[PDB]
């Protein structure tokens, strides 16, 4: 409980860690018990002690799609960050959880490996990308999701398939550990796949704040409409609470101008979705997780 450390030596362990440090938004209050595992059985015994002792536990990823509140988070935390391998194996890429989406796509275009150019430009971790059946461009990781390696919420390895994997995960319930994953691509020239990289880079960089830190679309899209388009008409865009803005980019994301607090985070997406509320009527849901309690 408070005796993990003890049990475990020899397993990166971190006290009272602020969380901005490893988050897209670079926000989020301390996690009280930080764990980075070098090692899958290290992941488990960790997971299993967690859930023996009834410890709540969280995964992070790369925080690219959550906002994690300044009161923190209770229980331990676990990132795989450590756990980074990307592998080639015929028409079939391997790789851990703890990798991050990007270079996956870009591994696949060294090998000719086509079905993941939809990803270029998605980050994150491998990890986050299962559980969130992360997409873009009619793109989408189910779409070529072939097996992955998972842990159990009571700490055991489980092998999947296809069958028992199925808009941004069967992962997502279940609550199952990503450890690594397995796409099922097709072999198809550099060129083509290099045509659709440039164009899918060159479309996201024209409409996204890259440049700047931020969780991704912040909203889920309401019944016909756009989330940005409705913040936009509502007068949103340029807002800014703290360091948030609601970016005059795209008015759907919520940037971090410097400095920015998950505080900060909250009171925007509320006043956003309040706003909106009043002139349209419309319900905007968030699509980026908000985890932690109220400080
Ligand atoms: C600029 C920008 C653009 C974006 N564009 C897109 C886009 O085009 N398409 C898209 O789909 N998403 C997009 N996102 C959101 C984000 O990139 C994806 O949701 C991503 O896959 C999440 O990765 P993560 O590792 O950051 O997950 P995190 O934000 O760290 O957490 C995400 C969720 O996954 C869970 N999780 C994380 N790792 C694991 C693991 N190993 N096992 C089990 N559960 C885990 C977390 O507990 C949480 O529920 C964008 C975000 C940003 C900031």
């Amino acid at each position: 409980m408070n005796n993990l450390q003890t049990k475990f030596p020899h397993i990166a362990i971190k006290l009272n860690e602020p969380l901005s440090k490893y988050t897209y938004t670079k926000t989020g209050g301390a996690a009280d018990v930080f764990v980075m595992p070098k090692t899958i059985e290290e992941a488990q015994e960790v997971v299993a002690y967690c859930h023996q002792n009834k410890i709540p536990l969280t995964i992070l990823g790369n925080g690219s799609n959550l906002i994690i509140k300044d009161g923190g988070i209770r229980g331990v935390i676990l990132h795989l960050d450590l756990l980074q391998t990307i592998e080639r194996n015929n028409t079939q890429i391997v790789a851990m959880s703890g990798a991050k989406l990007i270079d996956t796509a870009k591994f696949a275009l060294n090998e000719s490996l086509s079905g993941l150019e939809f990803a270029c430009g998605i980050p994150g971790s491998i990890g986050g990308a299962l559980h969130m059946n992360a997409g873009a461009y009619g793109g989408e990781i189910s779409d070529v999701l072939e097996a992955a390696t998972v842990l159990t919420q009571t700490g055991e390895l489980k092998k999947l398939k296809r069958s028992e994997l199925k808009y941004r995960s069967t992962i997502a319930e279940k609550n199952y550990i990503v450890l690594d994953a397995t796409f099922s691509l097709a072999l198809e020239e550099k060129n083509l796949i290099q045509a659709k990289m440039d164009e899918l880079t060159a479309a996201r960089e024209a409409k996204q704040p890259l440049e700047y830190p931020s969780c991704g679309s912040v909203f889920k899209r309401p019944p016909g409409h756009f989330a940005g388009k409705l913040i936009q008409d509502s007068g949103l865009q340029g807002h800014i609470i703290g360091g948030a803005q609601v970016s005059l980019k795209h008015a759907g994301f919520i940037v971090n101008i410097g400095g920015a607090t998950a505080t900060d985070y909250m009171n925007l997406i509320a006043y956003v979705q309040q706003t909106v509320r009043e002139k349209f009527d419309v319900e905007l849901e968030t699509e980026v997780k908000i985890i932690g309690e109220d400080k």
